[PDB]
């Protein structure tokens, strides 16, 4: 029935963007309720990046120093603290709009949707993977710092990333809504490269049975190897370690298909090293790692019996 | 050498006017603009009327309490109904809330839209894509996303251009504007119809070129430049659509923007059809991506929402 890259129905996080503003420097903020969340960083300028002592530049500022919009309307800030790397802003009044929602932090090669807002304003949306080295492949053309990133499973709403810096490598990286950082970063303007990235070798799995679910299975092949022995192979080709786990994972996958993990894993192998033959696999040329088991169960198999 | 994601609008405004509509024993979705709800007229059938209703009879069959409406658990009690095309209208006694401000439009092959895909009146994703030349969507369908709109939003207007009625053998969609009106030769009933052959999108291969070279990414670009025939006597061997001088015109202000003239980038991309990328990639990916227009591109590459 054809896929594509879903993304999360962004209008309960909308509700909640905001503008934060401090001296000449804006980003966004999440706004839950009477506290608002944003990058601690806000709070420096060309100077407080290459080496702030945030607990220093805090004391030095105050409630009047937030400028906090709700659109085209002031929201007054009567008391903040911090938590790691964001600020958590009181105000007067509380977000009719609060939705119900969680903090939950992600595991790397889990997926999410993040709102890519410029001055508290909702821009775009779209569907990303918390890459194996903790980054994300995103577009956060400068300005989106203050974004979030969530999931939507039913009426909750799961916040799991806020963006935080442009890398200079070219990613970005984030915290989890409560400062805590996605990685080996830190918000300070030095040079911090990102680690070496790995393909997600479980979402690649979901990904060929999906195609086969989808009436497409070119790839499929007679073969079936061991766990030892495909990592072997895959671990050459810069795939990441497919453990047990992940091939439980993959069982109910490997149910409605009829194609056992192992087996599905031969065919990778198969893949890996008799490159693509040029053929496609879901219209796609090369091997799509963004998918986890569960996107694909929540695209090719209804919603329902 | 960046970040830059295929991005869909946000969905709040279009979430927000969501119904499910319910005549029998079929139920679909619906759009709530004021007054109004318009959903696929083949909600009025079962399972082998489809073969070739009369509906503007069968519609007089139909009364206003045959039609359930809801909008979460709210009962919208339908008070009129008329057809319009391939188009349902039904008039609710209750004027919808959140209506934003809007227009219909009808969109040109190539160009590109937002799709909230829904589930008995519920939204459960969104993404992009574009209305592709043979008349199609390559989007994620399952069980009955009919009604699911498609559109675009600009500054705070929403212009809606497409609503899904069934799927095709080719494991694709088709629908009709706003008005009712298909898209393609499709028609609501069920014949042996299938797509015809689907071209690349060379308009848009193109705007993602000056993308690219936009975002710094110019390994591409070359010294020469070509005549409008012979780019496409020559693309038109690797299965892209025919350049016009009209799309041509339409890359300006991004031909503008770059320095770089429209005829050079095609003879930038006449090079890169016949010599392959040779692993050289562009804005990461290893494909040149169709589906990101000239407006996706000022849109993005340009801090607005």
């Amino acid at each position: 029935s054809g896929f594509r890259k879903m993304a999360f129905p962004s209008g309960k996080v909308e509700g909640c963007m905001v503008q934060v503003t401090c001296g000449t420097t804006t980003l966004n903020g999440l706004w839950l309720d009477d506290t608002v969340y944003c990058p601690r960083h806000v709070i420096c300028t060309a100077e407080d990046m290459l080496n702030p002592n945030y607990e220093d530049l805090l004391i030095r500022k105050s409630n009047h120093s937030f400028l906090v919009q709700a659109g085209n309307v002031q929201l007054r800030v009567i008391g903040h603290s911090m938590q790691n790397c964001l600020l958590r802003l009181k105000v007067d009044t509380s977000n009719p709009k609060t939705p119900k929602y969680k903090f939950v932090r992600i595991q790397p090669g889990q997926t999410f949707s993040v709102l890519a807002c410029y001055n508290g304003s909702p821009s775009g949306v779209y569907q990303c993977a918390m890459r194996p080295n903790h980054t994300i492949k995103g577009s956060f053309l400068n300005g989106s710092c203050g974004s979030v990133g969530f999931n939507i499973d039913y009426d909750c709403v799961s916040f799991c990333y806020m963006h935080h810096m442009e890398l200079p490598t070219g990613v970005h990286a984030g915290t989890d809504l409560e400062g805590k950082f996605y990685g080996p970063f830190v918000d300070r303007q030095t040079a911090q490269a990102a680690g070496t990235d790995t393909t997600i070798t479980l979402n690649v799995l979901a990904w060929l049975y999906a195609a086969v679910i989808a009436g497409d299975r070119w790839f499929l092949n007679r073969f079936t190897t061991t766990l030892n022995d495909f990592n072997l192979v895959a671990m050459k080709y810069n795939y990441e370690p497919l453990t047990q786990d992940h091939v439980d994972i993959l069982g109910p996958l490997s149910a409605q298909t009829g194609i056992a993990v192992l087996d599905m894993c031969a065919a990778l192998k198969e893949l890996l090293q008799n490159g693509m033959n040029g053929r496609t696999i879901l219209g796609s040329t090369i091997l799509e790692d963004e998918f986890t088991p569960f996107d694909v169960v929540r695209q090719c198999s209804g919603v329902t019996f």
